[PDB]
């Protein structure tokens, strides 16, 4: 077991894939740095999910895994898993395949405004969410939203300003408060697979 | 074992996921029909790949699987797999996860022209490819290219017309001949994971 702080990486693209990991607590994003400098979120790893999947098939990781919150991960030796462990891995990888394909569709469904609303609602069901008197909120940056909505930070910031002005969200202390869930749901249209 | 003809579906979104499948021959695409009528290719299933993955985790398929060529598939009972089978499934799902994330990145890397060149080169390494005197070719429609390049058919057709005029490709009998591989590689920039 090993703990990681927000923004620390669990593994990097191109490095030896000797270890398979299972996320115990927190939220991890698998990302790719594009030719033009853009960082793109490929998928979200949630508690219970196996990642560093390359350890099961290749020699090196193909992507980089970054903790989005304080995260607790368990390293595992692929070659030392029993029948029961393999069953859990197969079932969980199947669930992540369902989720990443849904995420893929989301990136191509609706204008930016709808994609942002959908992503915020998705995050509301992850370890990135919390609640207080002001309401439900998610701790995420404008850049991270851009990374998961096929857009750039400047465009995300503009839509967030619109949503603030309209009363759907509020921002404070690196958080995005979801003030009108019903309105956000309508903006997103279809929800994004949270489990 | 069961054989499917091009365009026939192996399973449909929302139907009971009682069966896990392994593609023996041919090429299958997993797709989603979007709200606005758009069909989107979520991933490519190649010989050896397990699909209908929902049978390992849920009660119903979440997407639709369509044969892109004559395809031979083997149905499997998830609950009847031994240690060796589970190992193969885990390893293969890990490989498909690597490939679908690379596909995801491709959809957001470069202008349409580069995305089309990249997709054509990817297909050149699948069962959709063949060769004759005119050269290497891939049997694919303009619509299928649009479905896998985050674009619409009209836009794909225009770029293909440009590529024909420039000599990079030629078209005939529902095929796209790749005449200048070097030029296409340069257009694509980065290659798309073929295995």
């Amino acid at each position: 077991m090993k703990r990681f702080a927000r923004k620390e990486t669990i593994y990097l693209r191109g490095e030896e894939a000797r270890t398979l990991y299972r996320l115990e607590e927190g939220l991890v994003r698998v990302v790719e740095l594009l030719p033009d400098g853009r960082l793109i979120t490929l998928r979200h790893v949630l508690p219970g999910d196996y990642f560093g999947e390359e350890a099961l098939e290749g020699k090196a990781y193909r992507y980089t895994a970054e903790a989005m919150t304080e995260a607790v991960v368990q390293g595992l030796e692929p070659r030392a898993m029993d029948h029961e462990a393999l069953h859990r891995v197969a079932r969980n990888l199947a669930r992540q395949m369902r989720r990443v394909q849904a995420y893929e569709a989301h990136l191509q469904t609706g204008e930016l405004r709808a994609r942002i609303a959908r992503y915020l609602l998705f995050l509301a069901d992850t370890p990135l969410s919390a609640r207080d008197r002001q309401g439900i909120y998610v701790t995420v940056s404008h850049e991270e939203i851009a990374d998961a909505t096929a857009s750039i930070r400047e465009s995300v910031s503009k839509v967030l300003a619109d949503l603030r002005r309209e009363g759907l969200i509020a921002t404070a202390y690196r958080r995005v408060y979801l003030l009108d869930l019903a309105a956000l749901e309508r903006e997103a249209g279809s929800a994004l697979e949270a489990a």
